[PDB]
């Protein structure tokens, strides 16, 4: 037989930067999901409070292997 | 950093128009989902019957804050 | 089994997006048969006196080809 | 001689729908700008409060003729 | 009212080609999902081993009718 | 110093696959049109009947040389 | 008014350049079509012979107002 | 620090072609803007009158170095 | 309804990285603009000198609420 | 590790179909290139003769790991 | 039942225009490469010196038949 | 006057996006001359044990062609 994958979309956030947002988001996914394989960034965004980046926001597609 | 969002995709439908289709799709999401925050229209389509629009169909991405 | 044709039109209306969509499809319906679906390609409009004179909705329209 | 146009980007908002957001945004532009000619929609979005569309948000490119 | 569709994203795989990969992914979705209506290919990819295609990988959006 | 080409859009269909759907569409185009030169796939879609692919649907742009 | 427009797709060609390719195609559309209003360039392509550009090929969408 | 660039969008027009339209728009921008560095074409369009191109219209993003 | 936003485009730059480029561009915007609300990265580019990155350059759309 | 990959672009062709076109091109890349890892389909095109598909043409990006 | 094509990317430049920039790039490609078949413009850009276009820059994809 | 070549590479790094970008350009710099610019095409990564094993940044890299 042959594997099928599922691709969900999440947004990781961090006040520090793009990498921390990515990893922040993936950690929350890892808490409940198994067989996480890859991610792809869809967009990089952020919210500004008093002229400053309050949160970096990285929208990601996340691929994991489907269990039966 | 801590907050993570989930982005699901739905198609709202209505015979009345684009707004009606958007609000009908979102309304079904609100029956089961919590902390809904935003939507984005991916496309606007429709099925035609008797040379007129039977249903407007608006495809939407919908973001909500993930609970623990 | 069936082959479909996809043509591109622009429906316009001073009232809004729905009316523009419908205005355009109705003109298509006058001459074309077996119209099945549509997809909006863009939503534009012409402005006069700083207000929307016409909403213009570019659509692709799919209909089943006859023999 | 021959005309040049300027293309700015705005987001109109309304709690009623897409058309009202478009027109809401264009009215604010008209208050200060002259020779407004066309617009194109870049995206349709919205903010959700208690499962409901609080504001429809329509990001638009707006073209106007440049004065000298 | 009038239906709302849910649109999920999966990746079908097969060593045999694009069709088999497509039918492979959908067969896994059909094991657990009801009222599957349509699919759209997002991309066609593959992993290569020793200079030959090990698996075709077809990423699909898949739309089904939501139950209450 | 001369020729102009026309580009029309069709959707070929077939229960057998992507290739069959491509050829099925082009064959209909070949019944009436002359000097067909190239095609380009715009999208691969399909309708699902109780979990299986009923019809593969391949949307194509088809280019042909215009006669005077 | 509440006019409807038709958008067709053509490829104008010329050995001289992009401009010449655009007007070559539009002239051919102008031989049969009425109320031509606008064009939009989709792509700029060409064919190479002996390491030179034999023909510039400009693919255009051409919008015209439908008569009754 | 290190510079920030501003990126504006204009439409150059000319009855003569794409180059002249491009140079036309930039000449108007250069009348009032300083430290113009680059441009990128977004689209090439035109208005048609009596079956012929009245004006070429080239939409450009234009980047200049911000002063303090 | 009433609130309207403006979306300008800027390129932040830094020799240090992507985050640094983002924050430097936004910082220049905050010196003169008020009620900044969000940004979106349009692209990530850079200039190379001596076979290394002299400056990271992140192109950003930046939205702010229009005052009366 | 901290490997770097090279992505090249090829068009595989076959009169038989899409799958056959993909593997035709990959086999030619496999005749000279080492550590081929993945491909992504960019477009599916073809040439028409006598109203039939003479050659399926699949444009692919092909990623391989750079050696030292 | 055979040929494979290679697709490389170059940027032709010229102070005279888009066409000249296209031909200038292809001529360099013609100096070393054989069986050049087509090109496609990816983007039209340019560098500005004190308000005027210094160099038009046309990025192209260039396709040629691979020899054995 | 000058013609440029645009190649596509993927720089990787377990540390982040910048390090991935730089890791990739450095490998390019080992063999290529007159490297002038880069553009990021995508940011991806491989996951192991539910954490980022490698950040992968696909880039187009422009360099001036010699004669
Ligand atoms: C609601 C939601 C955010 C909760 O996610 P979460 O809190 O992060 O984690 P979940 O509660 O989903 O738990 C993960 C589930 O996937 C399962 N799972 C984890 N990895 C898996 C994988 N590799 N393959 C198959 N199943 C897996 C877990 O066992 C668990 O299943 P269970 O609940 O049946 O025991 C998420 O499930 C979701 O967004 N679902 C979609 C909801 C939707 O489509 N909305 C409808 C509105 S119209
Ligand atoms: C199946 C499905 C259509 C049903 O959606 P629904 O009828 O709108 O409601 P659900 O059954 O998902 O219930 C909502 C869930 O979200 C959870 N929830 C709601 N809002 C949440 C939020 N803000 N954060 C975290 N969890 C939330 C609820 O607790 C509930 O979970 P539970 O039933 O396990 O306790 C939908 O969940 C779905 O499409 N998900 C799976 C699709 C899929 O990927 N299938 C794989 C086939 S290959
Ligand atoms: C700040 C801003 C939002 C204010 O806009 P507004 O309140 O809606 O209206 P403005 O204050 O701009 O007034 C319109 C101006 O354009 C002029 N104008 C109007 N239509 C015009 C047209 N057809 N052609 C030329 N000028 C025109 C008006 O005369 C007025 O000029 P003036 O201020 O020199 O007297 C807007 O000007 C803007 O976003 N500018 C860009 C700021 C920017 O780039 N940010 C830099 C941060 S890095
Ligand atoms: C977890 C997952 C991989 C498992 O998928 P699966 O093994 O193919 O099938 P599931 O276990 O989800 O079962 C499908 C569910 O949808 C329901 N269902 C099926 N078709 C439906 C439809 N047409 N309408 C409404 N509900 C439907 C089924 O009853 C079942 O619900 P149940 O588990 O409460 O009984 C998949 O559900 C998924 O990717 N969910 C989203 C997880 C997610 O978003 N993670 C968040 C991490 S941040
Ligand atoms: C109506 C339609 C679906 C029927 O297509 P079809 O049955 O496959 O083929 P047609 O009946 O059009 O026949 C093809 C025509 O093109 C001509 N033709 C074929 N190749 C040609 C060529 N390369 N150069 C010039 N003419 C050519 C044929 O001679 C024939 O013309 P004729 O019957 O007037 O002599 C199709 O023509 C179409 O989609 N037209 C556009 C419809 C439209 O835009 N409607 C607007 C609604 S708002
Ligand atoms: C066949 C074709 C190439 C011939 O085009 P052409 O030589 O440039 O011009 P045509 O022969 O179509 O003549 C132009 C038509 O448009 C009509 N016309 C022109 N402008 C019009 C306008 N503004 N509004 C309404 N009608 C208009 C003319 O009356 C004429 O039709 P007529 O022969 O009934 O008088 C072209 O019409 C075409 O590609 N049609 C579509 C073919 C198609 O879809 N095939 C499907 C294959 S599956
Ligand atoms: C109004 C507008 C059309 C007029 O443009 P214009 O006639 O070509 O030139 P302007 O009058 O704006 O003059 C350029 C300004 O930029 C300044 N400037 C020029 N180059 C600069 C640079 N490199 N860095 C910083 N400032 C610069 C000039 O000093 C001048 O400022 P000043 O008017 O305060 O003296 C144009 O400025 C515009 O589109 N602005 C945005 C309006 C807008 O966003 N509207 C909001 C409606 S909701
Ligand atoms: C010229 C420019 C670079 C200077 O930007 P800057 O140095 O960052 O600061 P500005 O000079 O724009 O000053 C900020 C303006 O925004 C206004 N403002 C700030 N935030 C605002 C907000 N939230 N809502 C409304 N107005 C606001 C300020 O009052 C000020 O206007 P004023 O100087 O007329 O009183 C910039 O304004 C610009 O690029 N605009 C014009 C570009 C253009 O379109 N030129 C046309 C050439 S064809
Ligand atoms: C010219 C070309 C078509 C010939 O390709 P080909 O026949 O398939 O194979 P080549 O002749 O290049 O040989 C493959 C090379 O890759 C090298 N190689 C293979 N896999 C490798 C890898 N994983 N890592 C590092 N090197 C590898 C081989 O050593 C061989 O080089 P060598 O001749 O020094 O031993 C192709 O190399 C090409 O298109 N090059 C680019 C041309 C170009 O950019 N022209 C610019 C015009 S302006
Ligand atoms: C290095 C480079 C810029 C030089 O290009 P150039 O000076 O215009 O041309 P080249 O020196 O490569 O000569 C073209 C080669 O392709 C061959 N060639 C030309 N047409 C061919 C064809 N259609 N089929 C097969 N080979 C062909 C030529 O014979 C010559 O090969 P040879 O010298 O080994 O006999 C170019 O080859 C290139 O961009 N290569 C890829 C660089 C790269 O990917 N670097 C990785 C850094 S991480
Ligand atoms: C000029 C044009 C807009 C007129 O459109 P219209 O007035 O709305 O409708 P038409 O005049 O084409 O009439 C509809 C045609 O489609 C046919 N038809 C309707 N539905 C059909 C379907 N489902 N399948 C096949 N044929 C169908 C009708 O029989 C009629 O053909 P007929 O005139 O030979 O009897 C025309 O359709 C068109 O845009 N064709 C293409 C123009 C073109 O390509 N020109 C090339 C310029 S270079
Ligand atoms: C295999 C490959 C990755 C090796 O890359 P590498 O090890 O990083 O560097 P190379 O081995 O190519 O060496 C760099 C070349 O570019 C040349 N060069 C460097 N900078 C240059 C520049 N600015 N302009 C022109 N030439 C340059 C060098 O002189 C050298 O050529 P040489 O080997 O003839 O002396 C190769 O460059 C490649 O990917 N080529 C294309 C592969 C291909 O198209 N194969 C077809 C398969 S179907
Ligand atoms: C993906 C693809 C794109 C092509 N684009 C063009 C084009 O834009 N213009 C053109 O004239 N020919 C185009 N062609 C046709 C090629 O020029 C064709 O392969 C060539 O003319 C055949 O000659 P050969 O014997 O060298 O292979 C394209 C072919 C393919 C496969
Ligand atoms: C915009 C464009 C796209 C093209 N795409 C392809 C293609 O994908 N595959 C191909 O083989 N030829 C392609 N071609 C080349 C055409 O097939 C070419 O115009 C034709 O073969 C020339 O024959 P003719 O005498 O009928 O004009 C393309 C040409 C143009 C202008
Ligand atoms: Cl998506
Ligand atoms: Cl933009």
């Amino acid at each position: 037989s042959n594997h099928t994958y599922r691709v969900i979309e999440i947004v990781g956030t961090s006040p520090d930067g793009v990498d921390a947002a990515i990893q922040g988001g993936l950690a929350r996914a890892a808490q409940t999901m198994r067989a996480l394989d890859w991610f792809e960034v869809q967009s990089i965004r952020g919210h500004l409070v008093d002229g400053a980046v309050a949160h970096f926001q990285v929208c990601m597609k996340v691929g994991f292997r489907l269990e039966d």
